[PDB]
C-alpha cells in the first residue's frame, strides 16, 4: 500500500503526472500515486521481454508451482485483498471476497485447460513421428477494467504466465490499488523479476502501452468502444495477437413461470448484483405482454424496491454498493432522463440515495414501444420491453449489435432449445440468472463484445501458440523415390 | 465438361463482369474462359449465401457430415480426372497432383474429429446448475483460395466451414478459376444445398467487392502475407467479421552432422524444390556448417539437384517438378537472382528457363553467406544458402526473418533438434523430414507474417465455430440461503 510502480522486480514512483483514486461514496482519497509515463512503459515493456527468454524456458511444472503459491498467498490474505476490491470501487465485502474466491478459482482450471487447449501431443502417423507443443507468445499488455479489478485482469495473467508469457498490466486509473496489491502477491509469491511488470495510469499510459511497438501481445476486458479503438489501431498488423473481452446489451426473457418468486430473484440476480454493474448483467428484460406479465412485474417491483444499498462494509451487509463514482452515476441519471422524456415510464424509479456519492437505487423502465440507443452501460436501470409472440421475443432478443449472454426463464424447455438454436451472444442461460458465469467452459461475447477471442476456459487458446513437428530420426531415402531423382 | 459459368444459389450463370481466361502455364493455349463476377454478382453470391444459411446451420451435424462424406465419395470417384485438371491448368505434375486430390479426400474425416474435439457438444454438472456447451457457425464465409494448391488448401477451409454450418462464398485464384468451377460441380452432385456453396470467378476486383462486401461474417484467406496484411488493415475495427489469414514464409532448414548424405540430400531437395518451390512450407533458405562437411554437402546437393527433370504436367515419364505457375512470375524469378547475384551472391547452381514463354525453371542455388537479401517470400525453385560457424549462429540466422511459417534442420544429433524447437519461432518445425507434407492431423498456422494466429489444417474447427456456454437450471426457484438484502 504504497501507490508506487513495478518493474523488473523493483518499486519505484512513476515518472508521469500524479493521479488518486477515491472511494465512490466517502469521497476521500484512497490512492495516490504517480502514472506511468512513455518511458516507464518503454522500461516495462523492455524489461518483460528480458525475462521472458529466462521464463519461457521455465518448465510447466515450475510455472505452475510458483503460479500455485500465488493461489495459496490469495487464501492466506483474502479478507484483506475482498476489503481493498470493496473499499476502492463500492462493491460489498460479501461480494468483493466472491471475487477473491474466483481468482483462487481461475488456478487449477487455468491449469487443466492449458492442458487440453494447448497441451503435449506426441503421435505416430504417416509422415513419421508426429509431436504437438504450445509456446507462449512473449510480452502480453493486459488491461483491467473497474468492476472486477482482481477477477478478469487475473483471468487474463493466471493462463498467460502459466503457458510460458510475461506481463505487463495496466489497470484501471479507478481500481489501482487493487492492482498495486495483486501485484505484490505476485512478487510475495516469488515471481521471477520482469516476469509481470506494474505500469498504472490512466488514458495516457494505456496509449503509450499499446501503441508500444514491442508488445507481442494485447488482452483487452472493458468497453466495447475502447475495445475497437484498440481493434482499428492494429489494423494491419495481425503479428500481435489481440484479445478482446466488451459489454453487451444482454436480453433476459421471463414467460410463463409457475414460481413467481423465484424468477423475481433470477431475474434481480441478472440485472441488479454487483449494483447491475456485472458484464454480464441483463439490460433488457422481456415480458409478454398482458395479465401474466402484469402479475410478474408487479411482484419484481415489491421485491427490487426492497433492496438494499449502502457503504460496502456496512454493518448489515446490502445488496449492492456504489457505482464506480459519483459522475458515472450523474450519466445515470441522466440517461433514464433522456428515456423517460424519449417516451418510456418508469416502473421504478432509480434514485441517488446520498448528496454527492455513487449510491443508485434500482430503476426499472418501460419503454416497450419505444426506440433507445442500442448501448451499453453500467448501473441499476433496466429497460423492460413487452412482447406479444415468442417469436417476437426472440426478435427482441437479438435486437442488438452486441453478443454476450441472453437467457430465459421458463419452466417449459422447448422456449430455451428453441432459444438456443436462435440467439447469436456468447452465454445463454436458462432457469440461472445472467450473472455468474463458469470458468470451466469458455467466455467470449460475439458481434461487438469481443474479437471471437473467448477467454475464460478458451483464455488457453490465446495464451499460447502451436507448434507442431514431423520427427523422424535419422534423414534417409524412401523406399520409392519420385521421379526425377537420381542418385 | 466445363463453362466457365458462376454459380450462385444452386444455378449456373455466365458473370456480368469483363471476360478473362485461365492459360497454360507451358501449353500457353488456353485452359478457362469465363467471365468474372461482377460487382453485383458478388452481391447476389452474399446475400444467397446469408438466406441458405439459415437453413443449413438448423441441420444436425450427422446430415452434413453425411452430405459432405459423399462429396468425399466423389472425390475418389473422380480422383484422375480432377488431378489432369490441377495438373493441366497448374503446370503440377500428375503424379503429385493426384496427391493433392488423395489430401482433399483426406482432410474429411480429420475435419470431423477436429469439429468433435475443438468444437463438439460437452456437458457437466457445476456449481452453478447443469452446464452444457455447444459451437454455433458464423455464418457467410468468403473463402479465397491459392493458386499452387487450387484444390487442397480452399478445401481444407471449405470443409470445416460447411461442416460446422457455415455457408461459403468460395472466390478462386484468377490463375486457377477451372479447378474452382469443377470443385464446385463436384459438391452440387453431392447433393449441396442451394447457396450453402457459391462459385464467384474473378481476379483482384471481384475479391475486392467480396472482401468490402458488408453482409460476410467471416473471411478464410490462403494466400500472400502482402494482400493478407492489406485485407487485416482492411478489417481494422471490424471485430465482427472473424477472419483468418494463412501467409507465407521464409522458411530456413538447417542441415549439420547428418551421416547418411544421400539421405540429407534428399530431404533438402524434398523441401526446397517439390512442386517447383511453390509450397508455402518449402525451405527458401538452407544453412550448412561452414567447412569440409558442408562443402561435401552442397556438392552432393548440387550434383543431385542438376539431375533434377522439369517438363510439362503429363510428361511421358513424369518428371519431379513442373513449371511454375505462369511465364511472367517465372521472369521475375530469373530478376530475383540475377539481384542476388549482383548484389553479392555467387551461382551454385544456375535457374535456366528451359522453354521459351513458359513458367519451366530448372533448379535453382545461390550463395549469400555474406551478402544481405530482403526477408521476402516467394515461389519457385530458386534456394538461397547460408553458410554459419556456430549452431547458436545457425539458429541467429533462422529467426533472421519476419515471417515464421515452417523450419526443421536435418542432424543425427537430438539435441540440436530440442534447442531449435526450444528457439526457434515458425509454425511447423520438422527434425530429419521434409518441410513439406505437412500433417492435416495436427495444427497448421505460421506465426508473424505467416498468420494472424487462426492456424487452419486441424485447428481450422476453431475459427468455423464459436462457442455458446449455458447455465441450464430446469425450474427458476430460490436459492437455499438467499443474498443479504433481498426481502419475499
Ligand atoms: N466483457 C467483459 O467481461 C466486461 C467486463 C467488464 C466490463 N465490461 C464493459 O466495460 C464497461 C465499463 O468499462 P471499463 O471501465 O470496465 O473498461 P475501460 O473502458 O475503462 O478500459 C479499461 C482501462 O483501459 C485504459 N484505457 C482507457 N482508455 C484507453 C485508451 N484510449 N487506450 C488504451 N487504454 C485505455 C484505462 O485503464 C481503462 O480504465 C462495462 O460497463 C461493460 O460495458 C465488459
Ligand atoms: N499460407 C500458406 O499456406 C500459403 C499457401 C500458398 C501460398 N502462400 C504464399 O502466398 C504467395 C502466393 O500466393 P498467391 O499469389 O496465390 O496469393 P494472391 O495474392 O494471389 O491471393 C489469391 C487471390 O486473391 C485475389 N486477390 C488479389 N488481390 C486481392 C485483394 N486485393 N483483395 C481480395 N482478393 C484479392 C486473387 O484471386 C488472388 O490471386 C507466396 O508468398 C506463397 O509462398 C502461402
Amino acid at each position: 500500500l504504497t501507490g508506487n510502480v513495478y518493474i523488473d522486480g523493483l518499486w519505484l514512483p512513476g515518472h508521469g503526472a500524479p493521479f488518486e483514486s477515491v472511494q465512490p461514496v466517502t469521497g476521500e482519497t484512497v490512492w495516490d500515486g504517480n502514472a506511468a509515463s512513455l518511458e516507464d512503459v518503454d522500461a516495462a515493456v523492455r524489461e518483460a521481454r528480458k525475462a521472458f527468454l529466462a521464463w519461457r524456458r521455465k518448465s510447466l511444472a515450475e510455472r505452475q508451482a510458483v503460479i500455485e503459491a500465488f493461489g495459496e498467498l490469495l487464501e492466506a490474505n483474502k479478507e484483506e485483498l475482498a476489503h481493498q476490491i470493496g473499499l476502492e470501487t463500492g462493491k460489498p465485502l460479501w461480494e468483493s471476497r466472491t471475487e477473491v474466491a474466483a481468482m483462487m478459482g481461475k488456478i487449477p482450471i487455468s491449469v487443466k485447460a492449458y492442458n487440453e487447449r494447448t497441451g503435449h501431443t506426441e503421435s505416430d502417423v504417416a509422415g513419421g513421428h508426429a509431436v504437438l507443443r504450445h509456446r507462449p507468445h512473449g510480452v502480453v499488455a493486459v488491461f483491467g477494467p473497474y468492476n472486477f479489478p482482481g477477477h478478469l485482469p487475473n483471468g487474463h495473467i493466471v493462463p498467460a504466465l502459466l503457458a510460458g508469457n510475461t506481463v505487463v498490466f495496466k489497470p484501471s486509473e479507478l481500481t489501482p490499488g487493487v492492482a498495486e496489491l495483486t501485484v505484490r502477491l505476485w512478487e510475495k509469491a516469488g515471481l521471477p523479476d520482469g516476469v509481470i511488470n506494474l505500469v498504472q495510469g490512466g488514458s495516457d499510459t494505456g496509449k503509450c502501452l499499446a501503441r508500444h511497438s514491442l508488445i507481442d501481445g494485447l488482452f483487452f476486458t472493458g468497453s466495447s468502444t475502447v475495445g475497437h479503438l484498440l481493434h482499428e489501431q492494429f489494423g494491419g498488423q495481425p503479428e500481435k495477437i489481440l484479445a478482446l473481452e466488451m459489454g453487451g446489451n444482454n436480453p433476459l426473457i421471463v414467460q410463463n413461470v409457475s414460481d413467481l418468486d423465484g424468477a423475481v430473484h433470477h431475474a434481480l440476480q441478472s440485472a441488479f448484483l454487483s449494483a447491475g454493474q456485472r458484464c454480464t448483467c441483463a439490460r433488457r428484460l422481456l415480458v409478454p405482454k398482458g395479465k401474466k406479465g402484469d402479475e410478474f412485474l408487479a411482484r419484481l417491483v415489491e421485491v427490487a424496491a426492497r433492496i438494499t444499498v449502502a457503504e460496502f462494509d456496512a454493518d448489515p451487509q446490502p445488496f449492492m454498493g456504489s457505482v464506480i463514482s459519483a459522475e458515472a452515476a450523474n450519466q445515470l441519471l441522466k440517461a433514464q432522463a433522456a428515456m423517460l422524456e424519449k417516451g418510456a415510464t418508469s416502473l421504478l424509479e432509480m434514485k441517488q440515495l446520498k448528496p454527492d456519492t455513487g449510491l443508485l437505487s434500482p430503476g426499472i423502465v418501460d419503454a416497450t414501444g419505444i426506440e433507445l440507443e442500442d448501448q451499453e452501460f453500467f448501473g441499476p436501470l433496466l429497460t423492460v420491453y413487452r412482447y406479444k409472440g415468442f417469436d417476437e421475443a426472440l426478435e427482441l432478443a437479438n435486437n442488438t449489435r452486441y453478443g454476450l449472454s441472453a437467457g430465459i426463464l421458463s419452466d417449459d424447455r422447448k422456449l430455451y432449445n428453441r432459444l438456443v438454436e436462435e440467439v447469436r451472444a456468447g452465454i445463454v442461460n436458462w432457469n440461472r440468472p445472467l450473472t455468474g458465469a463458469s470458468s470451466a467452459a469458455p467466455f467470449g461475447g460475439v458481434g461487438a463484445s469481443g474479437n471471437h477471442r473467448p477467454s475464460a476456459y478458451y483464455a488457453a487458446d490465446y495464451c499460447a501458440w502451436p507448434m507442431a513437428s514431423l520427427e523422424a530420426g535419422k534423414s534417409e531415402l524412401p523406399d520409392s523415390l519420385a521421379p526425377g531423382l537420381n542418385f
